[PDB]
């Protein structure tokens, strides 16, 4: 079968038609904004951690270096013991560390009876979901870590006696979680990201030619987070190339590229009910008090943009980096960004070596039990090769991150496998793989296989 | 690589060290009392609707004859639109069916919205989930096509109205779902089986060969909700051999090969606080060594083992947490047999599907986004969904257990959540010695599967 | 100031200028055919336990005997916990009984936290709020107390079992639901009835001496639920007199008494879009003088009035809205009459609690935050409790329909919520010339009932 | 029957046994802090105005002047139509202004079918139940009447066109909604308040004294929403005297009249979930980082308060301004101040010779129908003396205000006064009110009467 190279593909949950689609919603941030890495995860953790030590977190914080190969997004922080977990789809720990120390094996079943967690049981636990949470995964195990193994604090199963009050990981969690908040609302990290943009955002041509593209077949619009004038800055600087779509022609400006842009969105309430519909002055980001078509709108509704559009779910690709929830309304189809995807590919193809390696292996595992059945009273001895399991899952696991792959550790799929599979109909690891599509495509489902199903034969 | 026959096969979501498990576990019915089909759904289904009749339901509801070929276990009735809906992991509708008549497409939405419903919602939607569902899953889709398609009632969107009388399709059901149970527990059901149990419970020399093997390297005891005059001549049945486990072999009583029986379980509660331990008179077949009634915890106590050294061996999906460690799980799904027979038997039709796959994806190879390029491939969007529609009807008019097309049901993933091993019985087990390492297959995702090493 | 006699009364919730009145509506049933008591609610109730026996209950239902006593209008099933609960406008709990035990003080709160229902919880808790409900009050406490009390079955807090068997009483209560409405519908409560229409249903000449004298200044209708072979039989012996309107006159057939008269209304249905307007062959008493189903709205155009000009007389309680403007009601409450006899016969209780209350105060006169002083007064505190005990249980073991002690009832709320006028019967309107201005009596808070204006 | 001055009443609900109180609990603002009327309000309205004006409202908003006679508290803005409504406790409109214009009669009719609205039905309407939305409840009077009476602006019937693009009165409802809050949390109100304290809110000695006298009975703590310097600022001048609870005692500091202290409540969420408990730095406001009994504690939750006191639901008595909602839990007993209820005993005493005209007005109505029933044709005219009642109920409504009493109109209940009678056990213009009973005291409810129970008597 004829497949498009690997890091160019689209991967197809569900199928769908690209005919069929008349509108092409973008996310912002973290969609047509891809903050470079590892400097705008720094910056997040420099600005929280100057943060915390401004209301009486101690000095020590502030030798904390920000180390991208720990975090695995999607983790989930246990409030009660101070852990950061990762589980799978239906509860079971995978891997659990306190601070940089990981437990496993029994010493964890003693915290966890059973090895289980209730995913729904909030404020207990907190999911890590977004990319945004990278900086304070890290922040997390650093402080648990610290006040850990610093002598003037002693170590409680549910906290610290610092000084000595006391202080939970719960309240730690707390402390942490506004802090963050803090920083990019009220702190300095949009403005810091504004002034150095080259260093902290990518930019490439092929974002304009590709919008430029869909334009031709259908309507496109931007649904963000963000303000007005934060947003006129990072698209500027997106579109800042001396031409337009292809080489030779005209620059556009990226306002040219919308046939609605909205920002002030409140996700996910936008979804629903939102908010009311304003419009904003282009001139100064302040909002028009009244509410042609080189227009900007702020707050409003999903069912609002497809009025506006003439549109309805169905018709509507929405491109972002965030996964949602969930009726009635009217359901809009779904790409899903997930930048991890680029590292995880090169695993999957330049460390090769491991998986033969661990197919072979069990190849001869089969073998030994080949002429055996309950009658046979034969126990050979396979605790060597059974060694030599655990550790290449354990090499392959660690090329990607100390917290491993962000989409299964071993056998096992993470709960974040299961919810890109719930809510994504295409991903990848980025929307410019559009590119190489045509907009008459059929993305056929790559169908997912039980045991049964993946090694039974059709013969 | 190595694989036994694929009817013989025991299949793994999770690896599981067998020289590890001290006891094993046993559901009794659709489990080691595996009860023929059609005849004990059959059975099932016209008492129930005797039973029906008998507190006023038509007469006509007497020649409905079950069929076997609709059902699918793992529906899910909508006690609110009077419908039978297969739905994917996630809640969305696969398959819609009102009575007999199959809707969606456009037709859903018009009802479902967004064609999703939320199934959590108790109250609305009511999962059929056992081998005992297949009765009223058919029974359910038989009264509605019933009142539908009669003159005498008039057909309305929440019911139907039996002349000034409302009938909602929710007291409907509610009448199905006791009817079931009276029949199982007040009427004669249990009854009618013990009195002809060479048609209605399978059996097999290899069950008394299998458990023999076990209760030479571990324990061995059985956890049933049913009682004990009910168990005795169930297993007795079952065990009703002229030899013992091997040709030659005297035969020995059922009872002999656990080490701990109890009966009267009331499972689910059985795996949490459970209820008072009794013990049963052999003599009486009643209270108050046979024990009755207890907790899963009085079993690990009593058989000295906990958890992780507990294989249960049963029919039925369970939930929730398991503090208080919790057993290892092999689950029985009858219906894999004749899956695997459209697995193997049809293969004509997925190399078919596989080959128009091969072809679109050849059509496609030299555009991008550049191209202006519409191919046209509606006579081939066509014949995939014929031969997928022709695919899914080979497993009955509800399709596969496990999926519809593209989409896995909420079945397979309950099934994935819950067991660690499965397989069409508990019996295939014979096939792999104490010493075995099943090692779990491996579920892939998109970028897992369609992208290659090198 | 000048009042009427008080059985004579006619109150008012909101103020009501008559002469604005231009139509009449009738509701038939507990309106006009004001059913008679305790023989009508006795015949219901063995109906419907007969039916509840027909189909598997225990024959000891049979010795059940109806007792008026027991229920009050309004209380509300927990098909949880099988309660019967009398809560205020807001939730609160006033009294709790499961059976005939009545409950709390402390052991309320075991089950119900901070003793409070959220009253909108429909799957849960099912308001008896009508009329016909009072039999089926009675026997819903019969039943748990029954199954309670009986050595055969093991009492949980969701149920009972039957002996291997779970009965929730959820579905107790739905079965009991079901009887009821069978008996209205397909069983012989409306045929025993029309057989004995002496025993059964009460009549007076001021019937037609009222819908005369209203004829005269206004349009009348007759707005029912039944249908017309019934309403015939009905209506024609509520008119059985030797004469017509005043002795002396001829009699006139009941039809002639009303302008419109429409049947199979389907209330609340009715209300909103309705159903299609058909009419009867007063002949056949079939379809297709004299409207069938139809809607509110159509009442409207075939009357030429429109909303406040219209009058609706009836004992039920309806709810929401009324786009499309809405009538004025009158309200039925039969149980006003015997309630009116407490105030009235009893004021020996009432001006006792009047005379402990004044004591208290004088006790506490001369007190503020400064004082020390702890009268005891746990004397007083209990005579209090004993006689609003005594008072209340004038009305019934369940209380006054419209409060207990301090607390209103939920069903007062509605009663206020839905009511314009409202009395022991309609008939009361007899009294009132059609120029009257009703001015609503006027309801206090405390600051207002308890300072004077010097 | 004895029973106190009408001002020193404490009125009854629900039976209540003083004895049987352990804990009191306190609101802060307009419980304890009693803010000045009219002054506060029109500190509050100038600087929304000033605030509206910034963001591109026109010049002639600041000429608006505040005006008590006005707003009645508990109003319903309409959003869709833009009109206060004054509804009764089942969604019947009482009163229904535009601007300052009272439709009323049959106008209303047309814009509200059956004279009755969803109250239900959330952003459409808006329940202005508190003391700081009297401020916005005339303000958006004042915004409608000048929009509508402003030559260059066009009255549609869900906004204007305002120069010309549309603004809805959805969207200035929210424009002001958002002032207000504003004002609250960043702009100059706490500011202003607390520069000059003795213009904006009340002081007495008898606070104290009160307090004082309930901690001798039970213990007394403070659950407050305002943060901690703007609190010990204001119990700082509410406990500002020269002496202690007594003439002649030596002052004491406002923390010495609490067993227990909190801010930054989060109410409601406060009697729900709650957010993490955390302890104040009494030297600066400032958090501290952990978590002896002259503490100052910080969010957490009604759970956590009896749990330190060592108390349940029945033993506490929570004393403030504002009306909440609804299980489990476990369910704190309740006195609400209102303190509109100074004013309307004034007129319920000093405008008796109105009720008494009324009530003679009445009677005389009787006598005319005296010797009358169904059967008499006479039809005697009293348009006259209907005439006389529905003025003199109108002259009688107007002593409260343009919107008349908080809690009725004419014969009907307000909303407002069925949400005082679900949720309050006692209620008076103030808590000080209590100064005048013993804590042996036995509070017995004042029974509420149905038509039939109220006009017909024992004999
Ligand atoms: O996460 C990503 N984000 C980005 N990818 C492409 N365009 C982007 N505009 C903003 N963010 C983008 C990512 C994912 C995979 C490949 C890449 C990429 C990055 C740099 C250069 C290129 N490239 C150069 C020639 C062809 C591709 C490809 C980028
Ligand atoms: O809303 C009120 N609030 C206030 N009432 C009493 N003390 C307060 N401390 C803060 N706010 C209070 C109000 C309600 C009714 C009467 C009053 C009051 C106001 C001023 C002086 C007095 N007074 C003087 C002698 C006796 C009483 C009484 C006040
Ligand atoms: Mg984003
Ligand atoms: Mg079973
Ligand atoms: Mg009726
Ligand atoms: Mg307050």
């Amino acid at each position: 079968k004829y497949r498009r190279e690997a890091y160019h593909r689209v991967f197809v949950n569900r199928s769908l038609a690209m005919e069929k689609i008349k509108c092409f919603g973008f996310d912002m941030d973290y969609t047509l904004a891809v903050y470079k890495s590892p400097e705008y995860e720094s910056l997040g953790f420099e600005l929280t951690v100057e943060r915390l030590v401004s209301i009486g977190y101690p000095q020590e914080l502030l030798s904390f270096a920000y180390d991208s190969t720990f975090p695995t997004r999607g983790l989930v922080f246990d409030t009660l013991y101070g852990n950061l977990l990762k589980v799978d789809a239906y509860g079971n720990l995978l891997v659990c560390a306190h601070g940089f120390n990981f437990i496993r094996g029994p010493e964890t079943r003693e915290q966890y009876p059973n090895k289980f967690i209730q995913r729904d049981d909030t404020e207990r636990f907190y999911i890590l979901n977004t990319l945004f949470n990278l900086p304070e995964t890290y922040l997390l195990a650093c402080l648990v870590d610290f006040f850990t193994n610093c002598p003037r604090y002693t170590s409680c199963e549910t906290g610290f006696k610092d000084g000595d009050l006391f202080m939970s990981y719960r309240s730690m969690f707390q402390d942490v979680r506004d802090a963050v908040d803090w920083v990019h609302y009220k702190g300095s990290l949009k403005e810091k990201t504004v002034e150095n943009l080259e260093k902290y955002v990518v930019k490439d041509g092929k974002l304009p030619l590709l919008l430029s593209r869909m334009k031709e077949v259908g309507k496109v619009f931007l649904a963000t987070n963000s303000d007005y004038k934060y947003t006129d800055k990072i698209m500027t600087y997106l579109f800042d190339f001396p031409h337009g779509p292809k080489p030779g022609s005209s620059h556009r400006p990226w306002q040219s590229y919308f046939d609605l842009i909205l920002v002030d969105a409140r996700k996910p309430l936008f979804f629903g009910e939102g908010t009311v519909l304003r419009q904003v002055d282009t001139k100064t980001g302040k909002l028009k008090i009244g509410t042609q078509h080189g227009i900007v709108y702020s707050g409003g509704s999903s069912d609002t943009i497809c009025d506006l559009l003439g549109a309805k779910g169905k018709d509507i690709l929405y491109i972002g980096d965030h996964i949602f929830g969930d009726k009635k309304r009217q359901g809009w189809r779904t790409f899903l960004v997930i930048p991890e995807l680029a590292q995880e590919l090169h695993v999957w193809t330049d460390k090769s070596s491991l998986f033969e390696e661990l197919q072979s292996l069990d190849i001869f595992l089969a073998e030994l039990y080949k002429h055996l059945d309950s009658s046979s009273n034969e126990r050979p001895d396979i605790s060597s090769i059974q060694r030599r399991i655990k550790k290449v899952t354990h090499d392959m696991d660690m090329c990607y991150g100390m917290m491993g792959s962000l989409f299964r550790s071993g056998s096992r799929q993470t709960l974040f496998a299961s919810q890109v599979m719930r809510y994504a109909d295409l991903y990848a690891a980025s929307f410019i793989n559009l590119l190489y599509y045509p907009f008459s495509y059929l993305f056929r489902a790559a169908h997912v296989l039980m045991p049964h199903e993946s090694t039974v034969e059709h013969t």
